[PDB]
């Protein structure tokens, strides 16, 4: 196998790690940019024409780095990168290739699973939604009673709804006249009052389900039917209201819906890794074909620059390096993702899957327990919200929290001088995290303000901004479908390096089971009022108070 | 004064629980269960008839508690409680009293500041709040063409937008006809989707900010100023449309504003705190004057618990105590929020301003800096969506993850049987989360399954569960005004007890400073297109490449 199990903590890098965080855990921004006047062109890369990553705000100097790669080519990161790219079966638990990379390969060279390409599978089932697609937003795709559709709700959890519902929101400018709603919770009140919203005659759904046997996702996908046949009455009227992102076709066909509405992907295909597949056919429908190409180019761009660039000037595995810096060696738990852009309010959220589900995990590839920290906590609110709720504890709390700065030069809303203040803020607090504000500056402006000294020593200790807060910021010229898919496809990269250096499988989740078991068997005691005592004393003691609480 | 500024880890207490760690680390979730039938029993609370707060899935024995309440007596907390109550200007730095619980002092009992009861005050601002909102809502109040309002819309950044907000979604089943909206990002994105989905006529603007110069808030105000009147032309209808929640009478008559449609709120008032001040008209608004006076009622009735019950007992002070355990014993940098309701999916966003910028401080109250953990950070998703997200990692990562599972045993919402789905997973998840599954169970699931010896083998391990990931779970009745009011005040008492301990100043914000300076001075440098050499080589390279991108 090209993909190999190097454990990360037995190499000679990681001993250099650690005997340099000794030395230089105390490593100062303001020192490092005072005494090198090139430090961001040397901590900085370009990406195409429309992308700026600045990485030089980061507690690393040039043995930090040196280290970092050394530690990329220990464990054999290029054989990694190689073996996800050619098919090989490097999800091991599950026996299957990560292939992703293949629903966006605009080149069209072949990518082979057990000696077949995949390539004609995929762009068959790209040009069966374009096709679709064009039919439902230009009209000539009727309702049972003759009209055109005027709305589409996405029903998925998890893969099978952040990544479309993050997409679409961040490319409002981008959308056409459908609306689009996205469905996941199983609480009933997502669906009722999704359904208040839309009418049985002009409404499309898309059931988002591999299997078409999600519990959450069949429960709100049946409850959609049942509210469109109290309307509609025939079942043979669901086959123009309701499609499927699935491969199950027996179970679709049952639903009612017409197969050649059935949009299939593979087991290749994470559910995390998924809106660039079928399961991003509401995407198409909200934006158009057009612009989903461009979202798949932009990834693709990406794909082309993580494999083919040298691992000092690749943009994943500089950002991979840097944050296991930050988990591993200072022992910070969280990477806080911070857009200067409302669209992008979901941007966070979604990596909140897509790095938590693949690099939360505690078993290596060889099936012994990790002795050091995988994956981090990702978290975050778009500026300037985010900021004025909870900056003042990454300015002045007692954790490390390294920030991704992320913002568009140019917006698409013109309005006033609203953008001019914005990236004030997104320029402003990279800069105050940095390099804070000393109790000699503070006690200084204090004294010249005619303060007493009783007055500095009450108030100066509380307005020392010790400085030091790490970030990097991606600037880019504007968010387009392509610099989104660049941005998305740049953090598949970086979550997938991760996982290579941390020696763990990123595209299993085993971890999912246990709930899934237990709440199967807790389901059949909430139907009466009886007296539950099969469990443990506070699952009971809950359980007996919800029965109480409802009669 | 009342409140003391004693060091945590020098008292006994903390060098007990430090003593009690050594051997408490490896507590086993399952085993403290196994060995008393009682502990639900004896690690849960009832809050009035309608709320459960079971913290018996914790890794805590009953010498933990002993020495987590010792802490609490031997810090003073309670006489610091008392002085928060009393109106002591516990906000040293700014010299304030902390007087968000006189907002809903129901009783009317007497808060004098500055010798003078604050209450007729507070009661006058909500008589006031009272009378506009019925004028509003039941159509007196008409527009400038004589239309009935029909939308409001809520400016505000901060406290004067995260509360207002949360709470009207949380609360959309008791809702009237009216449609709010709720607009705080600088970034003209927010204001500018908005406005295309309103109509000047119909319009009521709330424009939230105490000083009436806040920079965010008051842009987005002008921009709705100048497209108001764009369509109605004459300044003089701007008071017919627009109405100020400040103190700010000069500039709020400059905007054109009839002061008799100013509402005030005073110092004592913390901005994360206001949501229960005239900040929350959106919310009287949204669901009417009575039912905002529940959601006060509720408040009171936790204020009345918190002051008078004796700390075994008192709800904030467990969910605190436990709080410093994972914090400070077990080195836990984040707690998970996850509201098992959609309707509460800002829950966990409003908490972290509340709770973070709060208790995210470094220097302790005599101005020395602590040696110590402080505010944790605070984040999460309602189930059953975060479930489908991040979950793996805290089932199988290598974070110590502490959880606050919350949900109602009633829906709003009467819709199939997705409710009791809702709730499978809202108890399964915990009893997963603390007892895991052993090898032993997994090698048996797997050997019914038919698989090989090898197979086993090479599986068994990643699909274990260790377990001993801890949580508290609060069932209510159901999401009310009421209950909703008790759950938040129960949070603002939990981070009260949290600083009095941590021996912080929970009140303050000088953190917020710093960025604020230096955005003042980049903004104008964001105007002409300039090279910008001022800065560090990183925040000119950023700014220069930003001017480079809008050209
Ligand atoms: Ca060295
Ligand atoms: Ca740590
Ligand atoms: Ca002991
Ligand atoms: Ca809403
Ligand atoms: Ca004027
Ligand atoms: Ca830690
Ligand atoms: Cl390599
Ligand atoms: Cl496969
Ligand atoms: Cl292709
Ligand atoms: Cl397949
Ligand atoms: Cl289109
Ligand atoms: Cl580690
Ligand atoms: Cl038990
Ligand atoms: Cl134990
Ligand atoms: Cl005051
Ligand atoms: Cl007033
Ligand atoms: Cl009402
Ligand atoms: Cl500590
Ligand atoms: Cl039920
Ligand atoms: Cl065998
Ligand atoms: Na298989």
């Amino acid at each position: 196998a090209m993909l190999k199990n190097i454990n990360p903590t037995q190499t000679q890098a990681w001993k250099a790690l650690t005997a340099h965080f000794e030395s230089a855990q105390d490593m100062d921004l303001k020192a490092l940019f005072a005494q090198d006047s090139e430090r961001f062109a040397k901590y900085s890369a370009r990406f195409g024409q429309d992308i700026l990553v600045d990485y030089s705000k980061n507690l690393v100097n040039a043995e930090t780095m040196q280290h970092l790669f050394a530690l990329a080519k220990e464990t054999d990161l290029q054989s990694a990168i190689t073996a996800m790219f050619k098919g090989e079966a490097i999800n091991q638990t599950e026996d299957r290739a990560v292939l992703h990379t293949a629903l966006r390969n605009r080149s069209n060279s072949p990518v082979l699973v057990n000696g077949e390409d995949v390539m004609p599978a995929v762009n068959a089932v790209l040009a069966k939604m374009k096709a679709f697609s064009e039919r439902v937003i230009g009209g000539e795709w009727k309702g049972f009673t003759g009209k055109a559709i005027t709305d589409v709700v996405n029903i998925g959890i998890g893969g099978s709804d952040l990544g479309p519902y993050m997409v679409t929101e961040a490319l409002v400018p981008y959308k056409n006249h459908l609306t689009v709603h996205f469905v996941s919770n199983v609480d009933g009140t997502h669906m009722a009052e999704t359904l208040k919203n839309v009418d049985p005659e002009t409404t499309l759904f898309l059931v988002a389900s591999k299997t078409f046997t999600t519990q959450e996702t069949m429960t709100n996908a049946h409850t959609a039917r049942d509210w469109f046949l109290k309307a509609a009455g025939d079942e043979a009227h669901v086959a123009k209201h309701f499609a499927a992102l699935s491969t199950n076709g027996k179970a679709v066909a049952e639903f009612g819906i017409d197969t050649d509405n059935m949009f299939e992907f593979w087991d290749w295909v994470g559910g995390r890794y998924s809106l660039w597949s079928a399961i991003g056919l509401s995407i198409i429908l909200s934006i158009g074909y057009d612009n989903f190409v461009e979202l798949l180019a932009g990834a693709h761009e990406m794909d082309q620059h993580f494999v083919n660039t040298p691992f000092e000037s690749n943009i994943p595995v500089i950002l991979a390096l840097i944050g296991i810096w930050y988990n591993n060696f200072h022992g910070a738990e969280s990477e806080a993702i911070l857009p200067y852009d409302q669209y992008l309010h979901r941007f966070a959220a979604y990596f909140q899957q897509g790095n938590m589900e693949s690099n939360g995990k505690y078993v290596d590839r060889n099936g012994n327990p990790v002795t050091y920290q995988t994956g981090p906590i990702i978290w975050g609110e778009p500026g300037t919200n985010g900021q004025h709720a909870f900056y003042q504890l990454i300015h002045q709390g007692t954790k490390l929290i390294p920030c991704d700065f992320i913002a568009p030069a140019v917006s698409h809303n013109l309005v006033g001088d609203h953008h001019q203040k914005l990236m004030s803020n997104f320029f402003a607090q990279t800069e105050a995290l940095a390099f804070g504000k000393s109790a000699q500056a503070v006690q200084a402006e204090l004294e010249k303000a005619g303060k007493s000294a009783a007055e500095i020593a009450a108030l100066v200790p509380f307005k020392v901004f010790e400085g030091n807060r790490p970030t990097n910021s991606i600037l880019v010229k504007q968010i387009t479908p392509r610099t989104l898919g660049n941005l998305i496809a740049m953090y598949e990269h970086k979550i997938f390096v991760q996982g290579v250096i941390w020696n763990i499988f990123s595209f299993d989740q085993w971890g999912v089971e246990l709930g899934k078991q237990l709440a199967n068997q807790i389901l059949p005691e909430l139907a009466d009022s009886a007296a539950v005592t099969s469990h443990d004393s506070s699952t009971n003691g809950l359980i007996n108070a919800f029965k109480a609480f409802r009669a």
